[PDB]
């Protein structure tokens, strides 16, 4: 009937062949699962599925998700599954796993998302045999995870539609990426990222490193070297590497149960699901998906735009993050108070649990009661949260 | 709220390097999401959601899910995405629509599975690059699909440990098999296939081809030439490649929706969703993973095991079919009365609403019921659901 | 010295991916270097080196040519090396293998050629890592075999510009072709070819193949089915693939000592080798190669272009081998009597020694006295050989 | 009857993924060509052939060798063709050269070797097509250079089997190491390899780099570190990093003619070749090659062992180079007088151009009279000739 976030975790967010640079996505699902469950004081024995939303598994072997379980100490007896909606897959599995509690089917829930980006393997099929001639190695991170099936071109190219269609200059795409850049390194020297980010320890051979802080977070952003890059996908365009996000490894995930479970426990939940969508829109223009997808979730929470007090929209790219913030015409001051995925980073299949990390705890640092999680959608589609607090 | 299943379709399951064998998967869930709503009268316009489970999606493009519902009509407005749970992701992804339309987010819903192992690519992780030395070009089918990612060897060797622990000699696998084939050659003279089937147009350059027979169903199979087969995983075991199922290409769906939306629209449907469940064990023995599944869904349904009237058991292993057939108890000519996965085919990411398709149109044709769909999950899992016909 | 023609011998030229699909280059040398050996009484342990012309060796190990010689039984006192002058190694080997007699620094040779252009293998370079993004996997037999390195298209647009250059039509190149056919299949019935074919045993696993006969001649060519083929090259070209040469495997070596030394051993030689030559063209139009070659080889053997009775020109294409006949003015009637590569089949590195064996044995077979073989190189080169017999 | 070898030049040689880590073979050879020509004061369409020898030619292009004349400015009319002896394949080809103006067939030729071991790509045969499971990517530098293609391990175990059949120590392997370090890094800090280098020029995209200077030469060779690594082929054996030599790209060659061309230009020549012999010997013991084939090559020459004043022999591996000088009791003081390829490195395809170079001008350095140039050549074979200065 009522679903609560009893805890939630995330692990730094490397960069692209960075610190995670070997490690398999299902290594840091693991880590986040025993986080969510030391976080409030749930032995693994007690959960009865995870659903971790995964984008780039190839390679990984059968069923990641249910690595990352095996891994973490949660029981055979359980169950673990991943699903593929991109970029809001962090977040659909919250909702996947909020459904399971109402629906009567689970009662402990471990859902969020995970992903890395630099394991991606290069793929060919090969089966039919290539009698004479070339072929290509086709990564499947650009294929599978970046470019759009429908017109094949990058999703750089999509957040250019929105730029031509809103007409988004340069200059102001590159203003609210420093504007990103300056809130991230900002949070991050004050410790605002350190209750969410649980330390990761990469096992090497040569020694141990532990990974505890965004290393894609850039510090001393100018924008004099902002606007000296070249457009790296449209060659007359105006989405360039700085003022997109990047490509980037990490896993986050919450711990979901009832309201009245999480009063046997003495839990104090971190917030509660009120409501949930997901809209789909022209695939040409994906960075539009928050936007109907905002309104069916504040509608279906009986809230208006301006009851909301703490937003985290998802920034895919500049070109789009600001034609969310022009549409639904939210306050900008709440909106990605400790910046986006511009400074912090874009895990494809975790970024969904990502924002709502940084999300839930922001709303617990500074007494939010009302909050909102949005993401674009490759493909065309967006997914979006509502979380009230108890 | 009551959901039922309006409509229900597949494509002949084709074999390894077969009629599908350059065929993508999204191509045979476009026909199979046509199909389902030409079956019940309901035009692509009104569907929410595709939910397409799929096991080995990687060199198809960005989510498939989305591909084979723009390809069959869905318009953007509506949503699609896919997940995995191995072997019992097309069942598991119609209980996934079915809390999508219990939880009052969605009113129609086409949820199924498809899969094309043919078209599974070999991947290597090329990134950091090969300073000096041999790599290995990593089969996806084998290590996605068919290999314990906690053991390290094929779901064979499962069907073994099976076979061990429950005293299943060779002669009693290979009768079992050879029932299954003369089951399903039978069902497919006398037709009892065609209701389920939609036909595929194999889209070519020298001309049309139309698959609308299952073309792994061998004709005349006999036991003597059964037991001159060597074992393909143990050297000194019992699972071979005619007691086995096989790598096979299909994709099969079905249209759910609440009761009362379907009486609105005159709509017969083919059975009411009653209960399902979701149980894991150990990874070892993996083909025991119907045997938990299947009680909890028949104790939320109510049901005792003698209440039911035509059971679909998966037989992804005829050393892990014994098993379930002597745990359960049931009355073993009830149980796939047309034929199994031995015969007919085991598309992975498929089969879960495969043997939905098989048991909604046989419970239609003889007046069945009570029914009841299990499938045996890789890493120690299995999934059950019970429909009950209207 | 005079170096004189022991005996010679030469492998079924098999058609592309056909009955030596999966048979190495060197297994083809070593049956005939086996061959020459027995064919002429000469124990392995009198070769002194053994001298095999390979275009395409990647992935079949350290010095094919070594292996070739070991697995003939030639002791491993001897030496063996590998060249690559592309069509012409073949034919150039044995004017290497002659020169090292002459010099009397050898005593025996066994010069040849070998080429498997079914196992070329796909190549890439992945030392420094594919950070990000596609590659292509490149072929081997179409890189390093059929594209000029200099202006990057494929032989056959040379064969284009000397289509242009000499003004042959269609019709003109497909005459030719018929032509070249019919005089194949008409050597083949009346067995021309089965003194100078060595049969080869193709070692499998479920029964042994002999192989005899080159299974590329076509039977029936007709002119009506000619002219019906689109151009293989240019979109309004004029050469298309049967007016062209094929892709095949096959190997051919001969026997070359002194003439005195066959003498002793009462062998009688096939031939003498009086002269030869090795001239380069533009690359643009490679297909000239054979004029000047033919010229220089028949002014050091002090020879007219009337005084030949027999003459074997490599016809690579139609508009290539058309220039050639027209050029040097020699009578149509005495050259390529049993067929040419149009017909037979073109391993790239043994189509040198395979026209010096047509042209040896069918000397032999009508009593010729002079002889001349050439071919043209990619790249813009051609070599040639005058042979007399005694 | 008298062949002189007017004018020679090499590249530096450079690491594995070092300096010459992106430039094809040819570019080398190009290099070196341009340089030959220049040093004696010849056109270069005056040059008749060009024969580089080569053992790593895959993914680079039809005939390398042509490509290297064609760029070096060699007219179009010249011709060119590649070979490989393995080791001995800069060496053999000097000799072919030699062979071509002995015999009248030729005037001036551009004989040498060329090798990028760097470039060196991984292969797959994939014409058959894998119908299922796991494939290997070969390396092509390993397999087609290093790997024995009878007994299947690498070349340093056939240095084993040498280090096993002579005795020789792991602290007499090393000391020979740290001789052959002190002596290279001596002559190069003396500049005696300024003459014999020409310097490449690296084309870049961010500034071009000029290499002219061994960077695989290291500086400070102690004893102490020398007895610190670990066998990089026998698990218990004796050969390591150190005492062997390594993966190396360089390109080396020398301008053949007659001694009367050479005085009808006024060319002071470097040398004149005398002798040559190539012998084979046991696989297993490969580096036991210069031991027969020097004695055939003195023996030809009408030279004693002690008439030898300057000697390079080739050191592949320090277990290999010691049982060569103990057999054959040359003084070890005019045997690789700046060092050997165990110090400067060791491209296959052009190690035998190389050490003929640094062998021409320490001659030219000290007045030497009589030189000889010998290499071991994998699978059993083994590569010499003898040099006397002018
Ligand atoms: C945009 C993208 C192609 C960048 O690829 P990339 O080139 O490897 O990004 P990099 O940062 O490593 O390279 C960018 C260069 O610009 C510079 N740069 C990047 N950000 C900068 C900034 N904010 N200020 C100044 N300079 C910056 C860096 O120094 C870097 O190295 P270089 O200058 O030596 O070339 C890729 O990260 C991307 O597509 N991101 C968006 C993700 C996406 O498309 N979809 C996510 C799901 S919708
Ligand atoms: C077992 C398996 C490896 C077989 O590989 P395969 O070689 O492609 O199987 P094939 O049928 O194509 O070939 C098997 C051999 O047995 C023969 N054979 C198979 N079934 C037969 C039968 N019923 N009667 C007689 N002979 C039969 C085949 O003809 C073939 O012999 P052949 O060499 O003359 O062609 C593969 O089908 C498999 O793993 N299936 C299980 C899939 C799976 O694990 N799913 C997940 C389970 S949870
Ligand atoms: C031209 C080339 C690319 C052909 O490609 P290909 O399509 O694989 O050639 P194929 O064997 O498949 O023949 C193709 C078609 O032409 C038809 N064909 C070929 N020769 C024919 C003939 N003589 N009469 C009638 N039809 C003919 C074949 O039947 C086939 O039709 P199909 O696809 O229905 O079977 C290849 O043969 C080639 O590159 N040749 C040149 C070799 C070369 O370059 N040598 C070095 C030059 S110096
Ligand atoms: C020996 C071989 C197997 C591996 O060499 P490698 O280890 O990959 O290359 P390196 O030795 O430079 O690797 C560098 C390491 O060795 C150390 N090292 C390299 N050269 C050294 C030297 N001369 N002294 C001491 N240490 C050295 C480096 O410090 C580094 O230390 P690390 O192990 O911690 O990384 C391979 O290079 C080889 O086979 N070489 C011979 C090839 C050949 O036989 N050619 C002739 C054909 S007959
Ligand atoms: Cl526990
Ligand atoms: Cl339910
Ligand atoms: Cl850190
Ligand atoms: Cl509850
Ligand atoms: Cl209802
Ligand atoms: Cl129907
Ligand atoms: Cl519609
Ligand atoms: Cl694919
Ligand atoms: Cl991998
Ligand atoms: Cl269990
Ligand atoms: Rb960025
Ligand atoms: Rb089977
Ligand atoms: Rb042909
Ligand atoms: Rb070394």
């Amino acid at each position: 009937p009522s679903i609560v976030i009893a805890s939630a975790a995330r692990t730094a967010v490397g960069s692209f062949n960075g610190a995670f640079a070997n490690t398999p996505a299902h290594e840091l699902g693991a880590t986040v699962i025993s986080a969510v469950l030391e976080r409030a004081g749930v032995a693994a024995g007690e959960v009865n599925e995870v659903i971790l939303g995964q984008v780039l598994p190839a390679g990984e072997g059968q069923n990641p998700a249910r690595q990352a379980a095996m891994k973490a100490g949660v029981p055979q007896e359980a169950t673990a599954w991943g699903m593929n909606q991109l970029c809001g897959s962090g977040l659909r599995a919250v909702a996947l796993g909020m459904q399971q509690i109402a629906t009567g089917d689970a009662s402990i829930i471990v859902a969020g998302g995970m992903e890395s980006m630099s394991m991606a393997p290069h793929c060919a099929h090969l089966r039919g045999g290539v009698k004479m001639g070339d072929f290509k190695m086709i990564d499947t991170m650009i294929k599978d995870g970046l470019t759009d099936a429908f017109y094949g071109y990058h999703m750089g190219t999509t957040a250019e539609n929105v730029a031509k269609q809103w007409q988004l200059s340069r200059d102001e795409q590159d203003a609210f990426a420093v504007a990103s850049y300056n809130k991230a390194e900002a949070a991050q020297k004050d410790g605002r990222f350190k209750d969410e980010i649980v330390p990761f320890i990469v096992k090497g051979r040569k020694g141990d490193i532990t990974v505890d802080a965004d290393e894609y977070i850039r510090h001393g952003a100018t924008l004099d070297s902002m606007a000296k890059l070249r457009p790296a996908f449209d060659k007359e365009g105006t989405v360039t590497a700085g003022n997109a996000s990047g490509l980037n490894d990490g896993a986050a995930a919450a711990l979901l149960m009832s309201e009245a479970e999480a009063s046997r426990r003495g839990i104090q939940p971190l917030g509660r699901i009120v409501s949930w969508a997901t809209v789909g829109v022209d695939p040409k223009v994906m960075g539009t998906g928050p936007i109907p997808a905002s309104r069916k979730a504040l509608e279906r929470a009986g809230w208006k735009i301006g009851d909301l007090d703490l937003v985290e929209a998802n920034e895919a790219f500049a070109a789009q993050a600001c034609a969310v913030n022009k549409d639904l015409g939210w306050d900008p001051s709440i909106v990605n108070v400790n910046g986006g995925a511009i400074a912090i980073g874009h895990p494809i299949g975790a970024s969904g649990a990502r924002i709502l990390n940084t999300l839930l705890f922001e709303m617990k640092r500074r007494g939010a009661r009302k909050g909102l999680a949005t993401l674009c959608i490759g493909g065309g589609m967006g997914v979006a949260m509502c979380i009230e607090s108890l």
